[PDB]
């Protein structure tokens, strides 16, 4: 499936919160996923959502 963007976003963060508990690592985790979300939200086409 396509999935829910925010769920994937949260999973992205969750992985780091549980597995890699480092400040900058976890920062990068959510930041790199958030910038992906930017392209997602600035580029919704006929996705149907």
């Amino acid at each position: 499936q396509r999935g829910s963007p925010r769920a994937e976003y949260e999973v992205c963060r969750l992985r780091c919160q549980v597995a890699e508990r480092g400040v900058e690592q976890q920062r990068k985790c959510e930041q790199v996923c958030e910038e992906r979300l930017r392209e997602r939200e600035q580029g919704r086409g006929e996705d149907v959502d």
